[PDB]
């Protein structure tokens, strides 16, 4: 059991929170589109811009989920 597990470890469309790839930092970003070769959701920001990271870098939009 991963938990986080509907096809990619996070949905698509999906409001999710999102390392920052030089912080440890996380934002809040939504899921629009996944690499599947190299497993990198490209996510985007309420910047409007876009940015590509790793499943390692999403975690739930709460990590209290029930």
């Amino acid at each position: 059991g991963a938990m986080g597990m509907p096809n990619r470890k996070y949905a698509d469309g999906e409001v999710v929170m999102g390392r920052w790839p030089g912080s440890v930092l996380y934002y809040e970003v939504q899921v629009t589109s996944y690499d599947d070769a190299s497993h990198l959701y490209t996510v985007k920001y309420k910047d409007g811009t876009e940015l590509a990271l790793k499943e390692s870098d999403i975690r739930l939009q709460s990590s209290f989920k029930q």
